[PDB]
RNA sequence: UUUGGAGAGUUUGAUCCUGGCUCAGGACGAACGCUGGCGGCGUGCUUAACACAUGCAAGUCGAACGGAAAGGCCCUUUCGGGGG
């Protein structure tokens, strides 16, 4: 099972002696729900065909994000061409605050309680594409830990670990209430 | 030692960017239109500090005083009234 998306359809053209040879584009983001995301710029003359080259070429191009139940580490920049995002992590309950694009990307990927605001580059493209840097901006505690030696505790403070095991709990007993 | 930000359209054959314009929300000591069962609690010259009829809106003390017009009591009487 993935979750799929059509946020953007313009009508292109290009130009040629006997008229216009029209086209359709599209951009498709995939999600688990889970932390997979994929993004996907499909075009044909066929919209269809635009929508499933998006879905294949998400599916080819996933990237995990460091998640925390249902909300991420730390706010962040996203710079892109020149999407500007600000995201930052919400208490839980809050809801999947961002417009169209991001709200697309973010719900496919399995947020749930999210801020971010588009600052710049109305365009859903640069957006999406900032977004993204975003979360590849992104690290988890476990591997900051890692490369400057230290342990969790002196690398974390305290609420963010109450989050994980909390989390963690209700994994354990969704899962043990599903098969066991 | 913790809490809370959403966008869409628009220049172009088509694109991206800068950049402006417009829209959705909320608030009123409000007014206009259509409609108009009730109750509770609140609220009403933002304009001309323009003019003003009319009536009430700061009086009180006889345990401060001299006194005695109406009130009251008695002396009375013609009941005219007259004295305390």
């Amino acid at each position: 099972n993935y979750i799929e998306r059509v946020v953007s359809i313009n009508r292109v053209s290009k130009v040629v002696k006997g008229g216009r040879r029209f086209s359709f584009t599209a951009l498709v983001i995939v999600g688990d729900g889970k932390g997979m995301v994929g993004v996907g710029y499909g075009k044909a003359k066929e919209v269809p065909a635009a929508i499933a080259k998006g879905v294949e070429e998400a599916r080819k191009n996933f990237f995990r994000v460091p998640l925390i139940g249902s909300t991420i580490t730390h706010p962040v920049q996203g710079e892109a061409a020149a999407g500007v995002v600000m995201l930052r992590p919400a208490s839980p309950g809050t809801g999947v605050i961002a417009g169209g694009a991001a709200r697309a990307v973010l719900e496919c990927a399995g947020v749930h309680d999210i801020l971010a605001k588009s600052l710049g580059s109305d365009n859903a493209i640069n957006v999406v594409h900032a977004t993204v840097a975003a979360l590849k901006l992104l690290q988890r505690p476990e591997e900051v830990a890692a490369r400057r030696g230290l342990p969790i505790e002196d690398v974390a403070p305290a609420g963010m670990l109450k989050a994980r095991r909390e989390s963690e709990a209700l994994a354990a007993a969704a899962a043990r209430e599903g098969s066991a």
